[PDB]
């Protein structure tokens, strides 16, 4: 393998592009649009084949918990990021790794067909007329938050509903919805952001759910980003090992510290599930202010109103917003290639079509982890480039089919059977999976004997992307360094005004048990 | 006394108006503007002689912690309120007590002058031509968040600063300031609300302070409003009695639960002070997002930039906003009457000019308590109507002057010497002061041999306005009731989605864990005779 194709200059495109030149492959990037970023490049209109965002989106993951393993975000960056500002990182990245030269913009990939397999033929239209070409391998990075899902079938009377309705996709700005009566269906992270945003200047906003999530702020312990508090090796273990109830018993408590979810009305049904909680710093407040009313699932619609699953009714609702998420297709692909059946994607680790005989194509970024996607797709590409070169090997088709089932089977009893969780996956565990396959997973215990400082920090502290550039192939020296100095780059954009100026309670109770244990 | 004048149809006007008809006085209300509410009536332009608000203001006190003692907010109201919605309560109130008939709108009070004292002569212009009249007593309710303070003298180079600047007062909407570099001066509750609002669609927002407050969310324990968790008789006592540090040591911890204030950069200088913390549910987040940068005090301005007290500089700042608060005047009053000198208002309990020989005039609402103003001005008016009638008596001038000093002296060592705290006052303590004067303050000790349920609830639970309509004059039956059922009226607008599930096995955590540890101490304490 040498000549590699990457579909889209997404985040996933941009990192694979880079992970290629690192394994010395020579890649070609095809971008439908005129620029990089994919979803995170905000545009005012909703252009086809690209994922839209509303203008005000902020990331739900820390910069030091979601940068590429060898490229910390500038120290002067905020810890959570406007879409504006994330883009900037991406641009800074593609400048610093000269990845822009491999990109062909406004060239959309129409078909990816197998030649007599170990290569692929790829048709791509440009200005009207459509060239073809041949590649040894191909990495798909065309995203999956593009094709809206609106299950109107399950909302009867929608046919009768006068007034306006649309899908989260189509939203961009709140202006236009001044003082209207607005029903948003579902408790997406997006639904929440939307609800909140519209709620300010709107008559009323409702927000339907049967299930109703746990809501959680990006702020955590001592105002540090939640991901660095929650995503820590040691903690992940406890979540895995402890009896599921003991864990649920703990989520319940931790989650309710902010507010009683029963009272605010979004207490879940099955707390059994480790379903992704929504990340909105604004929602609980906006509920107190009465800007938003949470509500049970819509049962039926009328021309002006909505009946609900708990018998209540909401009169004169001017606007419905279906934040009912997206589905996904690969309209340029053998329909048997990315087989998606009975609430299960048959791809070895959300990546490799198992029925292939030469392992020369993989989907990157077709995954929804519980941490940042950016370090996941980086590792996804470290694995995949090395597979392509042969440095790494897949198992048998029958082994790969056994995994796929067993994974997705656990996945189900861990996040429920909804086709909005197909791609849900525990965060660290998966990073580890990918890192093992290329032997970049640090062996913490082994790091006890040498550098017990690191050993501790890696286990008990926050699990950064940096950790994975410690051992195995492609290392970064600034990895020990990055990890040790993250606190600095966190506080740097925060502690922006300075004063200049449990101390003895800690010394005492420790010594007082050093008195307990000694006087024997 | 009978014919009473109330200057302004503020909240203060509207409650006194009511407190009058309750003591059978016949009042006349003079309203500069065309409608009630004063500050809380949002209008698009900043109309003179009335306090302006930006359009998006939300009350920073609970509905059940800030309703009038005998008029709960409707159950279907949210717990914190848009200005839009608070007005509604006020309107509902003035309808239910027929207070609207006493109001003369678009009649502004030009002078209040003493006749041969025990009455007052009051000139009021209407449409052009200005009638005079006479009243036995007069209650001033013209507010004090109207006259902007902008100490430009202390911000040198402001003369040189090109680009735009103005005062909090004149703010209304954020649209217009898209992607600009905006410096707001001070950490007002307002500054914060403004900063936050502008910050969303702005290039950058900074926010200057030397001192820098504690920031606090309206959300508290178990998502209940902060005021009902903080303003509780029992707790107030601990704050009063415990060594001031022990109390500071406690505020510091409680406050930082949300976030480390050192790290976010608004750690205060003197934590010694029980200074009012800002109430913004948005500010800490908006700092994480980097929408707002906190900064030390401005030292100097240039045409395009700002130097700062810690040597830093911020280039290309398009807009300064002075959220540097308000002062206050009474332009229709004897200059000797409301004497305001050396960081001290000489009014007996922020109310009565002591040099008066007949006690026939009082200011209501010239006070900034640490809880809701609405129950304070209600009690302010219960005291005052009764003074006017003679049912209640002031002490001597020399006694009233001794209090005033002693109060304002404590006030200083409790909130610092800044002329932005003149009117600061502990919340419950003051409610008690006013209630005592008319003997409506419940005695709990007594109230423990009868209704120990109430006795507990009153002390340990949240100190509502309702409490004060339990004893003394003007009672409400729906007072025991209101208090007992408040949890309902709180949850009613919240718990709007409901599970339906008798939780034993799946989710009833500290139900049996409480049963166990209580029985396990019923084992601890008993097993001494075995
Ligand atoms: C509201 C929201 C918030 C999120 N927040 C976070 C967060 O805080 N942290 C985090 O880690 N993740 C987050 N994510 C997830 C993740 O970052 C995004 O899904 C991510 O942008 C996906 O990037 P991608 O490159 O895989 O897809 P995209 O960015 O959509 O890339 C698709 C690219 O492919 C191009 N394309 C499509 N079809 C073709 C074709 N035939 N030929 C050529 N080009 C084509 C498009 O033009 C586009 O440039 C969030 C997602 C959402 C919806
Ligand atoms: C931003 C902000 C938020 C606040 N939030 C809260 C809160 O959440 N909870 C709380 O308890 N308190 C709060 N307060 C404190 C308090 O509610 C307000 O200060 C409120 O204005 C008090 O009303 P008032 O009647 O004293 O004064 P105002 O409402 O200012 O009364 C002025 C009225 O008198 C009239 N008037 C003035 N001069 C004359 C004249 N010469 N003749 C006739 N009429 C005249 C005016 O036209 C107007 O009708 C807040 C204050 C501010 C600034």
């Amino acid at each position: 393998a040498k000549k590699v194709a990457v579909i889209g200059a997404g985040v996933s495109g941009l990192i694979s592009l880079k992970c290629c030149v690192d394994e010395g492959l020579e890649p070609t990037c095809f971008e439908r649009t005129e620029d990089i970023g994919g979803l995170w490049r905000f545009k005012e209109n909703v252009e086809d084949g690209r994922a839209s965002i509303y203008q005000s989106v902020i990331t739900n993951t820390s910069k030091e918990m979601s940068c590429f393993s060898d490229f910390p975000m500038p120290e002067h960056f905020p810890n959570f990021l406007h879409n504006s500002k994330l883009l900037e990182y991406f641009r800074i990245f593609a400048k610093k790794f000269d990845l822009l030269k491999y990109i062909q913009f406004q060239t959309t990939v129409l078909s990816v067909k197998k030649c007599p397999d170990g290569q692929w033929e790829i048709v791509t239209e440009s200005n009207g007329k459509e060239q073809s070409a041949v590649f040894d391998a191909v990495m798909v990075c065309s995203g999956h938050h593009i094709l809206p899902h609106i299950p109107l079938q399950s909302f009867p009377g929608i046919e009768r509903f006068k007034g306006q309705y649309f899908h989260s996709r189509q939203y961009k700005h709140p202006e236009g919805f001044e003082g209207k009566r607005i029903l948003v269906i579902g408790i997406g992270n997006s639904a929440s952001d939307i609800a909140v945003e519209l709620s300010k200047k709107a008559a009323q906003v409702f927000i339907s759910t049967r299930h109703g999530s746990w809501v959680m702020s990006r702020i955590s312990d001592d105002g540090y980003p939640w991901d660095m508090v929650f995503h820590t090796r040691f903690s992940s273990m406890l979540r895995n090992v402890l009896p599921r109830t003991v864990v649920k018993w703990m989520m319940e408590q931790q989650m309710n510290r902010w507010f009683n979810h029963e009272n605010y009305g979004l207490e879940p049904q099955n707390k059994y599930l480790m379903k992704e909680p929504v990340l909105n710093d604004d929602l609980p407040s906006r509920l107190l202010y009465g800007a938003i009313k949470v509500k049970s699932r819509v049962k039926e619609l009328t021309e002006t109103s909505a009946i609900f699953e708990d018998g209540t009714v909401e009169e004169d609702i001017d606007v419905i917003v279906f934040a009912t998420g997206y589905t996904f297709s690969f309209p340029f692909l053998e329909d048997s290639l990315v087989k998606v059946e009975n609430n299960m994607v048959s791809l070895y680790k959300y990546m490799f079509p198992p029925h292939l005989e030469k392992p020369t194509l993989a989907c990157i970024g077709l995954i929804q982890p519980l941490g940042s996607i950016f370090p996941t797709v980086e590792l996804q590409a470290r694995w995949v480039t090395r597979v392509f070169k042969g440095l790494c090997t897949l198992p048998s088709e029958s082994t790969m089919m056994a995994d796929i089932i067993k994974r997705n089977e656990k996945r189900i009893d861990l996040f429920g059977e909804s086709q909005s969780q197909i791609l849900q996956t525990n965060y660290i565990d998966y990073l580890d999976e990918l890192a093992l396959e290329i032997g970049a997973k640090p062996d913490l215990l082994s790091l006890l004997l040498k550098d017990p400082k690191l050993a501790m920090k890696l286990y008990f502290g926050p699990c950064n992307s940096y950790q994975y550039r410690l051992v195995g192939p492609g290392q970064w020296e600034g990895a020990r360094n990055a990890i040790f100095t993250q606190k600095q780059r966190i506080l740097k954009p925060l502690k922006t005004r300075a004063l200049k100026a449990l101390l003895k309670i800690l010394g005492l109770l420790a010594v007082v048990v050093a008195f307990f244990f000694q006087l024997q």
